């Protein structure tokens, strides 16, 4: 099998590799189609700090064919999916001609779906879900008021705020970017805000927003709690602004604010498949035709570098 | 009608007011029993800064019996109870023989409830109530393994923790003082930690608790929230170590943790009721029979200092 293997001499390079060095699993998949995520540009490259184990076959997210499955509920040529588990990170993932998994960890693919647009979807897309589903749970609708999405531009940020518009939202997407402003329109936001004024904030602000979807975290996130309804929640799923929350606990204890945290690493898989099929039915056709960059693995690093220093508009799909 | 009048001239005295002196409102009710709470001990001493309007009557709960309604659903002779609405704050309250109120503030008794079982269970009865609602919410249970509960000599703290193991929960009790350590394993507790322990934390510690329901704030809730389950929720409802919350995000995007803010100051009517209705299914015979100190309005003042000191065991009740 052909693979991107990382090495730590890190080198990313092209290789061949025996069968037998795969990783324990009970599932053997034909990858057809994996990706580029931002932890696999950082691993790729040598920055971030993603990978501790070498060597390393990177792509936390992968679609394809069963080629063996001892797992009794899968069998050979079904297509499926994978994201998370620490695939791509401490067990050796998609960017590969084969991939060895739990089969606890894969998902039957969805009626609807094609491992091309469930990769297009990806991580990011999960995870939007997820943060949706976390609103709903908290009983936050449409008529509620106005959902702020931080880090919008990004691949979560944007994807929920598609999600939200269609299922009748007012969306408010927040971007440090200038030169996405008429994107998230597109999307579906109805305003959108320059990260610059989501920094310091007292413990108690003027109440605003009746959602939120925070992939930022940092004073981004404290901002937007102290801003929310009472009863609101705001689902929590990154930290591309900083891993500290410099909060207060008074949106919580005079406000009933709920800060759900998501995580898409290793969501249950109830809630996974659940949350496989709300993207099916509430992702708009627009979202799937939308340019991108499909690769080989050889192309791997070179697109690496090109998504770390910001050169590339919208998803890039390893075709494997 | 006599009341226990605060006036910033702060001098705490019993005095004679004239029923047109009464705030506005359109249930007026002959208080029968009311309290001090912590919150009422800091506005009657002159500490604190619960209050910003002079005069006033404190008395953040009271109950008794309706003297005069236009609210339809409320008649002449109706036992009733209030907590919070600003009641006690900012609105005139229950250290009086009459207050006026907003009918949507009011409780209609529960079954199985009086005056003076309703006041001895109070805020502090029906914050922790809320809680462990808010744990129920997030789908904690008794087999997914123990709860901490932190302030847990408080009345909160204590009343979650007796809630807790009715409902069959284990649970852990955190006090700072080593002298209730005995009492809190009467109420429940099959274990109890020093607050010391809760201090500075990392990130993510070992995961040890299911469930969590906070009184304190500061770092023993950034402690505890840093030790949460997967999956795991935290009700945090107080700020008696500190009002900010010096955490991270890390609990919230790994490991999918909820923070449920509980208010109890203007918890909707429904929900409201659901937890009394909870509070007396609940709540065991023995937390009722608890030796409490019954006091005239004119004893406040006095008995008001010994709180603020902590000279009290259990609960002061007024009877007016």
């Amino acid at each position: 099998l052909q693979a991107l293997l990382l090495e730590q001499q890190t080198l990313a390079s092209v290789q061949t590799l025996d069968e037998s060095r795969l990783p324990e699993g009970d599932v053997t998949v034909d990858v057809h189609w994996s990706s580029l995520n931002y932890k696999d540009a950082l691993a790729i490259t040598g920055k971030g700090k993603i990978i501790r184990n070498f060597p390393m076959i990177p792509g936390i997210d992968f679609a394809g064919t069963v080629r063996t499955s001892e797992d009794p509920r899968f069998h050979a040529g079904q297509e499926v999916l994978l994201t998370g588990w620490g695939v791509g990170e401490n067990h050796w993932g998609g960017l590969a001609e084969q991939a060895r998994v739990k089969g606890d960890w894969l998902v039957a693919m969805p009626q609807g779906l094609d491992a091309r647009k469930a990769m297009i979807i990806g991580t990011a897309g999960f995870t939007a879900m997820l943060c949706v589903m976390a609103l709903e749970d908290a009983g936050v609708r449409p008529q509620d008021g106005e959902i702020v999405v931080t880090g919008a531009s990004g691949g979560v940020g944007s994807t929920a705020v598609a999600l939200l518009h269609k299922l009748g939202y007012q969306v408010v997407a927040v971007s440090g970017r200038e030169s996405t402003h008429e994107y998230l329109k597109s999307l579906g936001a109805s305003r959108v805000l320059p990260r610059d004024e989501f920094a310091e904030s007292r413990p108690l602000e003027k109440q605003v927003w009746a959602g939120a979807i925070d992939t930022v975290g940092d004073k981004v996130l404290a901002k937007v709690l102290a801003q929310m309804n009472y009863g609101g929640c705001v689902a929590a799923c990154g930290l591309a602004g900083g891993f500290t929350l410099p909060t207060t606990v008074m949106p919580f204890i005079l406000r009933n604010v709920r800060l759900q945290g998501v995580d898409s690493v290793m969501t249950p898989p109830e809630r996974r498949a659940q949350a496989w099929q709300r993207l099916v039915a509430d992702l708009p056709e627009s979202f799937y035709t939308q340019a991108a960059k499909e690769i080989s693995l050889s192309e791997a690093p070179n697109f690496a570098e090109a998504i770390i220093n910001n050169q590339i508009q919208g998803r890039t799909l390893v075709k494997v």
